[PDB]
């Protein structure tokens, strides 16, 4: 599965964190343009697939902002790293004292996300509590007027070493797809820093590749977000010529 059995025992703390299902807990607190409302979600990581099954729940009533839009902030942790790039997961390194993600979102000519959330376990639970804060939105245009599609277009997105952080960051576009068959982009800025004083692992430059599918669940009545997305890591090659000249 395994995923202990690596020649690196930093490697092999971090993957058995991740053997098998792991249970998550989403909790998030926002304002946007002074609409304030709550979101919780539940559901399980299966690393070793990359694999998220999440469903979420407004549960201060109807979510003011279009779900697609929060999906990037609703847990890397739960990423598929290859096994030549294992000593490349700073998300798993820091585990289980967690780390900080925090990120700029900026809607082209509408308004921005700064959010901060800490990753980390509580027991056996992978937790992610996170503050949002949005300002500068029309409060007619399509973010608070709700005018995007709900789905999520599948993406690449590049990470690096932030050594003087002991930490990463990452910048790249999201591109929500509007009623009318326009896209409506949605620029990230993002850096994470570990939360203990622990040794983490920083990366070369490498990517992630993202797929989601949102789905509704038929007896819901809450306004609310089911999940399936799937993150695998990639870009750095194997060695030695390759394997397969």
């Amino acid at each position: 599965h395994h995923h202990h059995h690596h020649t690196d025992p930093m490697v092999s703390k971090g993957e058995e964190l991740f053997t098998g299902v792991v249970p998550i807990l989403v909790e998030l607190d926002g304002d946007v343009n002074g609409h304030k409302f709550s979101v919780s979600g539940e559901g399980e990581g299966d690393a070793t697939y990359g694999k998220l099954t999440l469903k979420f729940i407004c549960t201060t009533g109807k979510l003011p902002v279009p779900w697609p839009t929060l999906v990037t902030t609703l847990v890397l942790c739960f990423s598929r790293y290859p096994d030549h790039m294992k000593q490349h997961d700073f998300f798993k390194s820091a585990m289980p004292e967690g780390y900080v993600q925090e990120r700029t979102i900026f809607f082209k000519d509408d308004g921005n996300y700064k959010t901060r959330a800490e990753v980390k376990f509580e027991g056996d639970t992978l937790v992610n509590r996170i503050e949002l804060k949005g300002i500068d939105f029309k409060e007619d245009g399509n973010i608070l007027g709700h005018k995007l599609e709900y789905n999520y277009n599948s993406h690449n997105v590049y990470i690096m070493a932030d050594k003087q952080k002991n930490g990463i960051k990452s910048n790249f576009k999201i591109r929500h797809n509007i009623e009318d068959g326009s896209v409506q982009l949605a620029d990230h800025y993002q850096q994470n820093t570990p939360i203990g004083d622990g040794p983490v692992l920083l990366p070369d430059n490498h990517y992630l590749s993202t797929q989601s599918k949102l789905s509704k669940d038929p007896n819901e009545k809450r306004d609310h977000m089911v999940l399936l997305e799937f993150v695998t890591a990639a870009g750095i090659t194997l060695g030695m010529d390759e394997l397969y000249k």
